[PDB]
């Protein structure tokens, strides 16, 4: 009865509220709310929790009831070159999910809590290898624990794909490598174009999780 997922908060000058933009492209519009939102920024990125209530109007797929979210991180693609490699790092990480959209790589992972130093999760271009002849978008995942070794505790991040994304007609896909706390190093391979079977389901503890 309610979808659990990702969106970006949009604004245009016509509207006088900010309004969400799921994924697959279509537009929600708030018509009720049990959470703030009016101060949400456009490029905002959030995690939340949506009750369809009827077709919308004006461009807006439908008007829904926000029950809950939680703030999702945008973070850019990085460099990746013999300079910055050591403060990258490449520690082993647990990812609970990986999965392109559109615009984003979407991680759901697991970083040691802060003691002190918070855990940096990177996606980065590899500067130090040869061009591959594949078609495909080559990234990798970096975790750096920054001497953090406490417990983990789940968190989510949006990577912006830009160059890398599937509006990138030369792409075939994107594979990211990721050095996994169970395992050996691996690649995550996506082929584009996107049909929306990559996108995993999720639940309210999945939110819930999150704060």
């Amino acid at each position: 009865t309610v979808t659990i997922a990702m969106a970006t908060v949009e604004k245009q000058p016509q509207y006088d509220a900010p309004y969400l933009v799921l994924d697959n492209g279509e537009k929600l519009w708030v018509v009720q709310h049990i959470v703030p939102y009016r101060d949400l920024k456009a490029g905002e990125r959030i995690f939340g929790n949506y009750s369809f209530l009827e077709a919308g109007e004006s461009g807006f797929a439908y008007n829904i009831r926000l029950n809950d979210y939680t703030l999702v991180p945008v973070q850019k693609i990085i460099g990746l070159n013999p300079d910055n490699m050591d403060s990258i790092g490449n520690m082993k990480v647990q990812i609970k999910d990986m999965w392109p959209s559109d615009d984003y790589l979407n991680v759901r992972f697991m970083l040691n809590f802060p003691s002190p130093q918070k855990p940096i999760l990177n996606l980065v271009v590899n500067e130090m290898i040869p061009w591959t002849k594949d078609g495909y978008a080559h990234l990798e995942l970096r975790y750096n624990n920054n001497g953090s070794q406490g417990r983990l505790v789940p968190g989510m991040v949006s990577f912006k794909l830009d160059d890398y994304s599937p509006e990138n007609s030369e792409l075939k896909g994107i594979k990211v490598l990721v050095n996994p706390v169970d395992g050996e190093e691996k690649t995550y391979i996506f082929s584009y174009p996107l049909t929306g079977e990559d996108v995993p389901g999720f639940n309210p503890l999945d939110l819930a999780e999150l704060k």
